[PDB]
């Protein structure tokens, strides 16, 4: 196809540019053989993680799925987590959502989109979980609220995995973070849940949800 | 933690000098509401896809797992594919592997690393399926060869999903790509499997495997 | 070893008897090639589905997992459901729970048993969701109640699968059921959720959860 | 619908009979609280595991899926295994296949049946893995052989799980078995792969494949 030919062109261009440039990108990268952060984000990948964190190359270990979820029984995501924690020994796992999310929108949409709806049924359970609250908001607000709540709930799911617990239990150093950035700002905004142990996981989660429930006058 | 606070730091800075620079980044990015490419890469994420393709912001839909796999029964990945195809109408799906891959290395190591070992057993099955070839290969060369064969097999697995076959069948335009890049130079190299229908999938797959099976004395 | 040798011996004795008895069992089984009911039960398999229903051999298509769950993204169970519905054209899917379930007890337990805990986290989310009702209940009675609620919630998950809904949408005849039996008497008791359309799914689910919430002065 | 009513009618009849006719079935069942075997069979469930083994009620922990598979990354099946092994301390896991399996037939058919096709792609990979042997057969006889080979492979997958290997590594007693029965007679036939350690898994698997390849 045309787009592919061009894509390959853009790559060859950049690739050779470096080569002759005697750049050190491929040298720096090779010196950071091991990441120090696990990044769990959405497949929409609006603003890249490398852009948002300005970290050095090779510093991130990433996983992306629709609506950045951590489902209790998802072998795929759980495997990325376990490998990150038990093998790479990385000490920080970040879950990052984002406003105006297709996953979130699809979840709320009353339409059958095929296989994906099943995956999104987890989001809808989260929706009905905070129904009363979300119902107190204004229509144009519900979307971004769910996005924020979602991230809270995923961090909570992540902290309840046998993987994270056993890590904490053996005294291994590991912290869980859950932020959300706006596609227009690019500023990472902590959502409240940040665990370094199961106790801190429980506390921050309870608070994070309590705070989210305090609605500004903006919402009906 | 020191690393976290520092990360939040690098961000507020970058995002600030973007607002007080009237940059149109978040403006242009907003113009690309729907991606046109689905990128399935490795969690290692050595060289970002954004840097490899140098594409326009917001044009890539992305999924990443250990050793960029498309497991027949992986609900996570298949959901990404189905959403991209049936809902976003994306017409290009790329599977990208890379040299010096941890997943690949972990798969070849005998050590039981835990849960991740079950996930990597799919890679080990690929290894055995190409045991003759890989055996004839030199020790410090195998990893990179398996890395390339893995990409070929994943495009093959992707083209066999009911999601993709049904897409083609009902008359939807869609192509599958499988590339690999050396972490030392960042050059995207086609592994041979490219499909626009189930028929082209079969042909290019047989040819790709055939070619990959030709070993130079450089092993 | 012992247990295994005995089992094999039991099998031999049985099959011989059948052959010498000139039994018609197998020929009758062969008569029922396609099942008419999909039974989703617990791996505990306290009282076999065959004994509980006295159905003719081969009339049941079966799936069992810990705590008879229908998780939204479980490829195994959904594969069974889609095959039974889209291929076998089964019109009745029955989820069946039982009292004194090890999966339920483990879910409510506090010990981290390893991999299985993750699977059971779905049951714990159901435990918290109904925490008010359960807490307002007698401790020694909570397990039985969670077992009943679990079933109603699983039927609700089943009825929400893209698989079951599409079948109803295209006018295919299909009803869902959720029952529980006490391991002490074997009587199947309907839990209230019973659907033949998503309309009946919502209504019966609401009514079921409401009904279960009306406690008698005995906790 | 009538079918269901009849089903409920039967349950009551049987259960009622059990009570007044005073039966100790449930009492005996209650006695066998913990299972001693994990049975992984097909959802086709032609001849019930209870009828094939004629075991005491409550002795079996059961998992069933289409074509009795043990897929490396299936959270459902691995959870049953880990629970059975690490929690119930079961020492025997049995994978049982059967002739005339709808799962095997659908995997061989070149029809697109939907989601189930993705599940069966693992069977097709197995078919290709033994394409030399299987290709020397007619479609009919190929099904019976693939049925037997599938079981040998599943046992192999089970023995390669981190769950099973760890159990063996800490010295827990655990054996794996792969059998098949003809739906016309019900005789359980050992397919050859029997493991009590990783080494015996490798050897018996290789040996079993070797025997199965003799026509
Ligand atoms: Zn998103
Ligand atoms: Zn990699
Ligand atoms: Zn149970
Ligand atoms: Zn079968």
């Amino acid at each position: 196809m045309d787009k592919i030919k061009q894509l390959f062109a853009n790559n060859y261009s950049w690739a050779q540019r470096m080569k002759e440039e005697n750049s050190t990108y491929f040298k720096e990268l090779a010196d950071h053989q091991t990441p120090h952060y696990l990044w769990i984000g959405c497949s929409d990948s609006r603003v890249p993680a490398e852009k948002l964190t300005n970290l050095e190359p090779g510093e991130l270990f990433v996983h992306r799925n629709v609506a950045n979820q951590v489902i209790h029984t998802d072998f795929n995501c759980l495997s990325v987590v376990q490998y990150a924690v038990d093998v790479l020994k990385i000490e920080h796992i970040i879950i990052c959502g984002h406003t105006n999310c297709g996953g979130i929108h699809a979840a709320m949409a009353d339409k059958d989109l095929g296989l994906i709806n099943n995956w999104l049924l987890h989001i809808r359970d989260i929706w009905f979980k905070h129904g009363h609250l979300l119902g107190k908001l204004s229509p144009e607000k519900r979307a971004d609220m769910l996005t924020k709540i979602n991230v809270a709930e995923q961090v909570y799911n992540l902290g309840r995995t046998s993987i994270v617990k056993s890590a904490w239990e053996r005294g291994q150093k590991l912290s869980l973070h859950g932020w959300v950035y706006d596609v227009n700002d690019g500023f990472l905004v902590d959502q409240g849940v940040m665990a370094t142990s199961r106790e801190t996981l429980e506390i921050s989660y309870r608070n994070a949800i309590a705070r989210l429930s305090i609605l500004d006058e903006e919402n009906i």
